[PDB]
């Protein structure tokens, strides 16, 4: 098809306008004081939301050049949220800030490449500054505070996550579920999570999460060298009449006929998923039986002579809920007797101190953490079905952010961290003036989140920013209470990974737009 | 699809317009002097109504932003109606008033978050104030009055609800059914209601109200806990032959049993439902025999050596209609013989005289109230199928609003209650001027129903409002006779629940629109 | 879908326009001198008609608001003719006069509710004046005149009806069906009519009369409600194999039974129809037996231990024809033995001497009336197909108007009665000035029919109206002969009910339009 082709400022103005539409709609929702955005549906009542992610999903523009701008920022901002578990709105605000000033500098005739170079140097520096400024998240009070902030000021979610980690540890495995109702519930059941992905896509159920999920699955374990689908048929008939889904764990899955396992489940007849066994040699086999003892079943080894059609249903292990993934498999509520589990845990212990090299000492210590660790299950309570499912969503978001906070620590929220990092960079320079201006563009933009938060409050951004800047450290503005104080003392905490990622991704896409001379799209 | 995106004032003006169209159409129908609205239909003659529910249901606007505003207020007014059984028009009027004055303040530069805070603070105060002002609805004269108001102004439906309660008690069981015609008839049959619900949610044949409806079902009463589906078969077969659905009331239904029955129920092979028998020990036993006597069935007791397999079709009780929701089971028109039910009642009244414990005595009297209480069935009237089906949702709503009047009491009608409460709130203040303005916005809005009622009379609303304010308590304006008097004495009563539900729901949507900065919809 | 919403005077002009189109098209056909209306067909030559009903049927307007106005008046005017046997054109002419003046008064700023009250008050008074002005219709002469007038000066029709009543009595049961030959025929047969409608609308054979037609069918009589199809199987199979339709008369038909019968009737297969047994208690049982005695059939009761599966073809009664309306059911030519009927009549007449209640006396005498009275059948020959249906439809209208003449009496035709009544009300007043204007609106409207009748004659309405006014009593203008004289003497008679119903219905719809603030319809 023939193309519409724009260059230079003509192209760049278009991009900026589309970015301005996306950002202006997303950014009004920033903060505890964020405004509502009404999102139409083709039927019934409109959706009213303060959630920036929801607002961003909906944005598509008629003008194809403007729309290219909006989509570029959208993709980048969502990458951030996927990496750190939060910060979509903050990233979008940043992108708009850098993009606006950067383009201003381009139009003034400054070197675009130099502007991009300077923005990058500021960001590289800003990221280091954040690492230094960062502080560990350890005590459960701080952890609760992080969750609460990610749950949009809901002290219950943060209280739930902190309670979960208080059971299975901050590094422990945690899964969220729908409860019977009316109050949050917490139970630590038997189960484990190991790293394996599903061997082929299309296995995904509930595609929004992009992870496969089953309910009360049968579990199969083998060496997997085997042959292929044709031989293993006999076990497939028994399950079909249960009926129960099957999760096959094996050294790998090679077979094409084995790859015809994925297809027929697409037809909906029987729901199944296959996943590899982690590691090689005696290490993976010991872990195969590790899973067998947990799920109350025996592994099938073509070495020992055991054949897959020789394996009865009761012989195959079983669990309650299982969630596999691209990088991960998780077993919830394994039906294996606690006598088999604890009996083996003491054995893993025995091998520890007989083992000499510290590499065997560790990995082995990893398996004992899985069997003896279990899986924390958060059952979300509420008054209603729809009022519940929302909260299950907010708990899942707060969880990843808290995980983030555990890894890289926390910083002053409310955009205080970025504002402090900017002051620390005041003396930063590049190789020439253009790069210098690029650095200043990035530093000015670091003020955007706080100002937008303040703006959504109905307060003067210049006034709060000026007052905050006149203070030091963790001194900042609490937008909920309209008070200045110590942000950490007040419980307003961003995971450092989130703040970092938001800046990096925004600077990425901004660098590209600033460096764009040409756009090509179809004819309207 | 590409979207149309509007911000701030430009957006809010559109919302206000849509609200204005919706509310201006709906509010002319408020109160005894309400004007007619003609509603078109694709085929045949138009409909003419004073009922705001019918008018609002029909409103959809061409401009997509305007339409969003209207749908927003609509959703909120219908929720009010679903909660209190009435108040749709009042809710809509309050909504337009709060929104109108709030948006004025926003465009005058005031803080929307503070405006919303003031509104919320004022409504909260008003809700307590209403609860204090509330007075009990007990005597038959008052119930008929509340029914007539909820009618509206139909002494037939109003009276009819009174005998219904007068016969079965104000706490009694009253149900609305289609009826043959051409009048509405009230029948009292043998039936009761106890607290039990579907052991599985999958048994629901009516998703809207979320309940199980079995027509002319057989009823199985067994003491044993049901686990294996095998022992059920001899009875399950005989039930499939008869062509009637089955209801299972037992100690419990679990394991293979609960799993099996719900499996086939989803399929076409069976229509059935099961519930847990209420109570424990001898009471659970005594209650099962209660239900047995009502339905003409025999309790199957594994204690005596009675087995499920031996249980025949005659052993099952029968009823015309049974309704199982989440929290309760309702058995309508049991087949049991009066001589037996009367004897069963006589037996229990004996035990009451023999009762040493006040607790044991209260529990027994609850058993007779259910057995001797019966169930009130209202079969809806008129002629054609269009009104007849529509009328049923009316009387149901009227009955609901009447129950709510008995539970939460009554306040002066004709918008007088809101007027009074707004006077008690004259000294109420917020944190800042903008919250004060919000409080005043809400307090003026509370005058809107009475003013609108009067305006529909062709009378000056400011004179009537001012004259009512000058009086105290229940002094108000009777819009039927165009004369002042005592609202309670003149029989003009609102369920307190309706009034507060309308205020709360209206202030909800108003706060949302006042805090909306962005709207997203499809292209024109 | 999105709607077009109009308010106030803007809406009411549109409504007025559509009313003016309808009424101006229809009113030219009023009276003996009515003009021609040409009605186009999609092919060939146009259709020419003096029939006001045919003209109204065609009117649909492009502007949806205007069209709403026209359809509102058609529907109501159509109702007068359904409850009377005439008056549709009179009602339309009346509606337009009231609507026009009323709407003009509203636009002038007068209180619409007050105007409606004044109109209603005048109509109530006029209805009373009509009642006092009314005179009995007794002798065969006046009965024939009433039928003649409603048949459009056809003396054959009034003569035929009067012969029907001369046999079976003025309150007797009469039915008109297709004439076999060129000449009409009248036969009195044993049969009855009672009030039962079709339980479902979904079975009616002929769309124009909206009634069920069953030829030589079976009649089922059951003392129980039938909730299950399985009890009707043995009898239902017998009937389908006999090549005869089935009429079901029971305590009720509901559940799977009714839904199924609207299946195997509506869809195809054999024709069947069901009606409720009139009344309740023992009167329902007594009445069921009455039908059984008349139809030569046996009542099936659970009370004696009878069962429907045991019911053979011999237990069912039968007749030659059964016509089931919405309101009524008519059995024509019962198969029962006269010795059985006369013995049943005697037993009922015996219970009358034993009756201790005056209510019991009256209800017993209407059963002896149905049994002993029988039915008068009218078969009307036109000499050709198209003329027979047309004439037969005139006889059906005249018959209905004659019953109305019998019940409420007759008054002076040519719109003389309304003029006379309007001159008696000249001093009638109201609560205030607006009501007074409302009364005058009604009184002026009362002259519209006479004036239109004269205008259609081509004389001056003003002159003739004034001459009639200046006379007294039954003095009026004969529009056929163009001479004045006594309207009763000249044979021009309107059943009081027709004049009444015409005025009342016209004033009803006019009251609604005068009180309308809003109209909702589809986008253009
Ligand atoms: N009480 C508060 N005062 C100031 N800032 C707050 C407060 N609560 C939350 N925030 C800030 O709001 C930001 C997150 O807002 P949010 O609307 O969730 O956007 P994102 O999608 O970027 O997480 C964080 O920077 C957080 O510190
Ligand atoms: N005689 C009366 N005088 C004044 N107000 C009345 C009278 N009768 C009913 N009302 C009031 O009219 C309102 C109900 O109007 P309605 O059209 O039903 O609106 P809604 O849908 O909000 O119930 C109630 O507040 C009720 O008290
Ligand atoms: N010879 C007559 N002279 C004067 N008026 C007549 C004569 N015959 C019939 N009418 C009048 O014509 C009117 C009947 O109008 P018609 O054309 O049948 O419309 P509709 O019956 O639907 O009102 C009656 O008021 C009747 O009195
Ligand atoms: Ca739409
Ligand atoms: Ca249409
Ligand atoms: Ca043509
Ligand atoms: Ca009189
Ligand atoms: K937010
Ligand atoms: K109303
Ligand atoms: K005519
Ligand atoms: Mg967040
Ligand atoms: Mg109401
Ligand atoms: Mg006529």
């Amino acid at each position: 098809a023939a193309k519409d082709v724009k260059f230079g400022n003509d192209a760049r103005v278009k991009m900026l306008r589309g970015v301005n539409v996306l950002a202006d709609a997303v950014k009004v929702t920033l903060g505890p004081k964020g405004r509502n955005v009404v999102l139409d549906k083709s039927f019934g009542a409109p959706t009213i939301t303060k959630d920036g992610v929801s607002v961003a999903r909906e944005i598509e523009l008629e003008d194809k050049f403007e729309n290219m701008g909006a989509q570029m920022v959208k993709e980048v901002a969502s990458k951030a949220n996927a990496a750190a578990g939060d910060g979509t709105t903050t990233a979008t605000v940043l992108a708009q800030a850098i993009i606006t000033e950067g383009l201003k500098a381009v139009a003034a005739g400054m070197n675009p490449m130099d502007l991009k170079r300077g923005i990058d140097k500021a960001v590289t520096a800003a990221v280091e500054e954040l690492k230094a400024l960062s502080v560990p998240c350890s005590d459960s009070k701080a952890i609760a505070q992080v969750g609460t902030i990610s749950a949009n000021s809901d002290e219950t979610v943060g209280k739930l996550i902190a309670e979960a980690m208080d059971k299975v540890g901050k590094e422990g495995v945690i899964t969220v579920e729908d409860g019977t109702g009316l109050q949050d519930e917490l139970d630590v059941v038997e189960g484990m999570q190991f790293d394996a992905g599903y061997l082929s896509p299309y296995f995904i159920n509930k595609p929004e999460t992009g992870a496969v999920e089953l309910e009360s699955p049968f579990i199969l374990l083998a060496d997997k060298k085997i042959s292929n689908i044709r031989e293993m048929l006999p076990v497939l008939e028994a399950v079909a009449k249960a009926g129960k889904p099957l999760l096959i764990i094996a050294e790998d899955v090679e077979g094409e006929a084995l790859a015809t396992l994925v297809v027929n489940t697409m037809r909906g007849i029987v729901k199944v998923a296959a996943v590899k066994a982690p590691g090689f040699g005696d290490r993976r086999k010991a872990m195969l039986q590790d899973i067998a003892t947990l799920t109350g079943g025996t592994v099938i080894s073509e070495e020992i002579g055991m054949e897959l059609e020789k394996a009865t249903l009761e012989d195959l292990g079983q669990a309650k809920r299982v969630v596999i993934n691209k990088d991960t498999t998780t077993i919830i509520d394994g039906v294996g007797e606690e006598a088999a589990i604890q009996g083996r845990v003491a054995q893993i212990r025995q091998q520890i101190e007989e083992a000499t090299s510290d590499y065997d000492r560790e990995k082995l210590q990893e398996r004992v953490a899985k069997l003896a660790g279990g899986v924390a299950v958060i059952k979300v309570g509420a008054a209603t079905e729809v009022e519940m499912k929302e909260k299950k969503a907010r708990v899942e978001d707060a969880l990843h952010a808290t995980r983030a906070a555990v890894e890289e620590g926390v910083v002053a929220g409310g955009g205080v961290a970025l504002i402090r990092v900017a002051s620390k960079l005041a003396d930063l320079r590049g190789q020439n003036e253009d790069q210098n201006v690029g650095i200043k563009v990035a530093l000015r933009a670091m003020e955007a989140p706080l100002r937008q938060i303040v703006l959504n409050c109905g307060e003067e951004p210049s006034v709060v920013a000026n007052t905050v800047k006149g203070g030091d450290g963790n001194y900042g503005y609490n937008a909920a209470t309209e008070e200045y104080g110590n942000m950490i003392d007040m419980g307003i905490l961003d995971p450092t990974k989130v703040t970092r990622s938001a800046l990096q991704y925004a600077a990425s896409v901004a660098g590209l737009m600033i460096t764009t001379e040409c756009m090509v799209t179809d004819l309207p």
